[PDB]
Order: C-alpha cells, then structure tokens, then sequence
DNA sequence: GACCACGGCGCG
DNA sequence: AAAGCGCGCCGTGGTC
C-alpha cells in the first residue's frame, strides 16, 4: 500500500530483491525494489537499475552485494535487519522467521521485500535502543564483517580441476575392489550405500555383535564407532570402514566440485552464511568450503586442489590452541595462563599421552587426534566414550577427564559461574557479549537440562573465538587491499588469503600481526602462518 | 521435479 | 553409540 513511485530511489532506501536462486553468484537477479518515505520504487530492468545503488541496505544485503560484485560493481552491504535479529538472538537464521517474529511477511516480490526491510529496521534498531555491547558488535563487527564477507565470496578460490577428474577415476577403481571384496566376504551384493541392507548383513546374516542403536528409529547402529568396536571381529568391517571412507570423499568433494567453477570467474565460490549458528561462527554453504578433508592421505590430496592464481601463492593463517587460549581468559586460571604465557601445547601434550611417545615424537596425525579429545574433554565427553575412543578401560578414561581438569581447577568453577548467570538471565555471553538464550537450564528432565549445560557452557568459548575471527577480518581486510592480496577463505579459526608472489611474504607477516594483535588478552594469541602454491602446503 | 527425515560423517 | 559443542552435505528411503 506504499505509493508507487519512480526508478531511482532516494539515497538510504531500503532495497528488495529476488534471486532465481539462492547463491548470488549463480543467481538471475529477477527483480530489484527500494522503500523509502512511505514511497516504493520498483525497477524496470533489474540489472541496470543496480548501477543507481550507492550501497545495498535491507534484507540479506550481502547477497544482493555479492551479485553486484559479480557484475563489476562495488556496491557494499550497510545495515541488514537479519543482523540485528542475530545479535539479539542468534535464532534469528531466516527472514521467514524474523518477519514473523518483528512484524510482516516475507513473501517473494521485490517490492514487499523492500518494505518489510523498512519497516522490520525500524523495529528491531528500537530493540536494540540501549544494548550497548550488541550495537558495538553491530557496528564494529557484524556490519562492516558483511562487506569483507561480500568480497570472500565474489573473489572465489581457484581448484585444480584437471586434477580432481583424474583423481576420481583412480578413487573410482579403489572402490569398486573394495566393494568386490565387501561382497564376497557377505556372500552377495547388496547396496553397500543402504545402511538398512548393512545393518541385516551385519548383525542378521552375520551375526556380529551390535554395540549400539540409532536415535529416532533405534535401528542397529552401522556408525564408525560401532564398526571401529568390532573392526577384528570380521574382516568386512576392515573394508566396509574403508569403503566408506572413499564414497563419502567422491560423493562429496571430488566429484561436485569440479562442476561449480563459475564461468566468468573460472573460480569455484562458496556463501559465508552471517546468521547461520547460535554461538556466533560463520558457516560455508554451496558448497561448504570449511570442511574440505585433511585427516587422511586421500583428504590431504584433495585439499592439495586448492590452489594460487598464477603468479601468486596461498597463505594460510591458523589460530593456535586458540578456545583453550580464550578458556585461559575467560575462566582466569593460573595454570592454564601460565600453559601458553611458556609456550606449552596441550594438544601435543596429550598426544603424547594417548601414543606414549615424548612430546618431540609427536607426528602430525597424533597431534590433530588429540584434539578431539582435548575439546571433548573440556565440553564434557563421558568417560566411556572416552573409554571408546582411546581404546583404554573405563577406569583409565576416567582419571584422564579427572587429571585434566583438576591440571586447571579454576576451569570448573568457570563452567558453574556460567551456568548459574545462564540460570538466571535465560542467556550466556560472549567475551563481548554477543547472547545465546538457554532454555532449559532450569529443564526437570535431567538429560535434557544437562544437553542445556553443554550447550550453554561451549557459547562463551566457541563464541568468543568467533568475535575475534570476525574483528581480525574486519581489521586486516583495508590492509590487504593496499597489498594488493585477496582473502578467500575463513574456515573459524583460520583465514586463507591469496598474494603476489613478491607480496606474500609481507603479506603473511602483516596478517600474522593483526590477527595476534586483534584484542589483546590474559595470554598471547599466537597464530601459524604457512605459504604455498596449495592449500595443504601452505599449512606447514 | 519438489519436499523431508534419518543416519552418517567431513571440518572447526 | 556413549554426558563433547558448532556446522552442511551425502545417499537412502519415503511422500506429493
Ligand atoms: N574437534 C574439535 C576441533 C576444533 N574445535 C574448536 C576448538 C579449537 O580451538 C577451534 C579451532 O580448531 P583447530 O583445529 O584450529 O584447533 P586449535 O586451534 O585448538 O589447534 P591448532 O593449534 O592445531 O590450531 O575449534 C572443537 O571444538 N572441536
Ligand atoms: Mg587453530
Ligand atoms: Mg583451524
Ligand atoms: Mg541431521
């Protein structure tokens, strides 16, 4: 009911748009509306009408930036309702929700998407009236985060494709052995892919003894931790873990990726999505860009098609040890501040554990295997999980968790700390105080509220790294522009750019600084920097 | 074609 | 699977 008014809009308007499609680098921009004064304009070609925009200010603005950027225009994301949702509550993932929650309906006309921008601004910058600490965030982080965000994703990352075709066929004949021997040891085909037809080959057929059971239906668990159980009590399971292990890398990485390099890039792109997580991290969608394999030979072969343009090489930036460097802050415990102000490295040190081998015989692949622990621990593991995972008895993993904790005692009372203040409030908080609301501290069903627990005490952690993540970027992107180098990648606690050839060294020394530099705390933040023509390379 | 739930699993 | 947390994508199996 807005008076229909002329192509341009006034300067400020709030935008609308619609995508054919979700991923702004492979969308048609089908049509394009501004809201302003009680006036909507709507734009007779959609394309043009984008050079009168001086920013994109509305609903999803960043995707509508990235499209821009995809065209040749620099037309920056400003304010966005999703963002302010977000930090009031990070449930607010999708305008679906968020126009249902503040006062409209998001529907799929440009022009009802440009008013529901306006309106839903205005009402959720007057919840935020008085909310110092998430208007800071806003500001400060989240806003000017969306610009840098834009740029990531139009830029894109090349991918040696050549390669990745030749690998799938070699990948290809590895199952087809695997699969062959799969049958014999059953005595028929079936599909291996099926974990229905798995679980009766398995536990019918052959008799194994079935450890565990699926969480809604209560089928026989065909997972990796109930075959790794049983992985001598037949030789299948030797294959099946290993079939699974080449499908599972084929379907999802070495076969899609090669078909979504862009044409007018010839990059491949992936969509950092901005309101996506409860704790504040960034998530990577279309495809997932933050779980590209590493833990094995084959993943490490995978990772090694991410590669430099032509001239220039890859910098990897990695946080180190770095929720237990924030754990240190937060919870104030001498002995853990004490662990990084020498230079000690938990992850080595339990590695050490776990293998037996002094910590100087530490190799790559026990350290990484030690993390898991060391974060399962810490987040609340039980001991016969843990039992499981180490292959040691019950009694051992027990005093393992108990050995952890009691090394930084005041690491408990922060959890209590935390969870009482989350009782009371209804919420916990980062170190700048981006919100998570808990429901269900205070929940009767005793498993229920101790997931609750869980939940709750990870936030501030897992949080608190991500706002320095995301104020590093926001601090180190000028300064790579005027270096000329590009950043491409966040993957939480890792940044990867791409440099000039006879800039990336200056350029990993400049990003290290920043990124040890973003906020300083009650223990140094040290960062591994690594350069490469490939992604693996460049993290050693 | 488009959904979706589930079990499962890659990374942080 | 189990008292780690946070994600997104796969194939299967099922429905419209
Ligand atoms: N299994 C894991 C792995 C990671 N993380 C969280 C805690 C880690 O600190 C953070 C970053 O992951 P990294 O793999 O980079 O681990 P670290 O930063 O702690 O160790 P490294 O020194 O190897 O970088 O993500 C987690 O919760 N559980
Ligand atoms: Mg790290
Ligand atoms: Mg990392
Ligand atoms: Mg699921």
């Amino acid at each position: 009911a807005l008076e229909e008014a002329p192509w341009p809009p006034p300067e400020g308007a709030f935008v609308g748009f619609v995508l054919s499609r979700k991923e702004p680098m492979w969308a048609d921009l089908l049509a394009l509306a501004a809201a302003r004064g009680g006036r909507v304009h709507r734009a007779p070609e959609p394309y043009k009408a984008l050079r009168d925009l001086k920013e994109a200010r509305g609903l999803l603005a960043k995707d509508l930036s990235v499209l821009a950027l995809r065209e040749g225009l620099g037309l920056p994301p400003g304010d966005d309702p999703m963002l302010l949702a977000y930090l009031l509550d990070p449930s607010n993932t999708t305008p679906e929700g968020v126009a249902r929650r503040y006062g409209g309906e998001w529907t799929e006309e440009a022009g009802e998407r440009a008013a529901l921008s306006e309106r839903l601004f205005a009402n959720l910058w007057g919840r935020l009236e008085g909310e110092e600490r998430l208007l800071w965030l806003y500001r400060e982080v989240e806003r000017p985060l969306s610009a840098v965000l834009a740029h990531m994703e139009a830029t894109g990352v090349r991918l040696d494709v050549a390669y990745l075709r030749a690998l799938s066929l070699e990948v290809a004949e590895e199952i087809a052995r695997l699969e062959a021997e799969v049958f014999r040891l059953a005595g028929h085909p079936f599909n291996l892919n099926s974990r229905d037809q798995l679980e009766r080959v398995l536990f019918d057929e052959l008799g194994l003894p079935a450890i565990g059971k699926t969480e809604k239906t209560g089928k026989r668990s065909t997972s990796a931790a109930v075959l790794e159980a049983l992985r001598e009590a037949h030789p299948i399971v030797e294959k099946i873990l290993q079939y699974r292990e080449l499908t599972k890398l084929k379907s999802t990485y070495i076969d899609p990726l090669p078909d979504l390099i862009h044409p007018r890039t010839g990059r491949l792109h992936t969509r950092f999505n901005q309101t996506a997580t409860a704790t504040g991290r960034l998530s990577s969608s279309d495809p997932n860009l933050q779980n590209i394999p590493v833990r094995t030979p084959l993943g490490q072969r995978i990772r090694r098609a991410f590669i430099a343009e032509e001239g220039w090489l890859l910098v990897a930036l990695d946080y180190s040890q770095i929720e237990l460097r924030v754990l240190a802050h937060l919870s104030g415990d001498e002995n853990l501040i004490r662990v990084f102000q020498e230079g000690r490295d938990i992850h080595t040190e339990t590695a050490s554990w776990m293998f037996g081998v002094p910590r100087e015989a530490v190799d790559p692949l026990m350290r990484r295997a030690a993390k898991t622990i060391n974060f399962g621990v810490l987040y609340g593991m039980s001991a016969h999980r843990l039992s499981q995972e180490l292959a040691i008895p019950y009694e051992e993993a027990q005093a393992f968790i108990e050995r952890y904790f009691q090394s930084f005692p005041k690491v408990r009372a922060w959890i209590e700390k935390t969870l009482e203040e989350g009782r009371r409030r209804g919420y916990v908080e980062t170190l700048f105080g981006r919100r998570r609301y808990v429901p269900d501290l205070e929940a009767r069903v005793k498993s229920v509220r101790e997931a609750a627990e869980r939940k709750a005490f990870n936030m501030p952690v897992q949080g608190t790294a991500a706002d320095l993540m995301k104020l590093a970027m926001v601090k180190l992107f000028p300064r790579l522009e005027e270096m000329g180098a590009r950043m491409l990648l966040q993957v939480h606690d890792e940044l990867v750019l791409e440099a000039p050839k006879e800039r990336a060294e200056a350029v990993a020394r400049l990003a290290k600084e920043v990124m040890e530099g973003v906020y300083p705390l009650a223990v140094p933040l040290e960062v591994e920097v690594g350069i490469g023509e490939d992604w693996l390379s460049a993290k050693e």
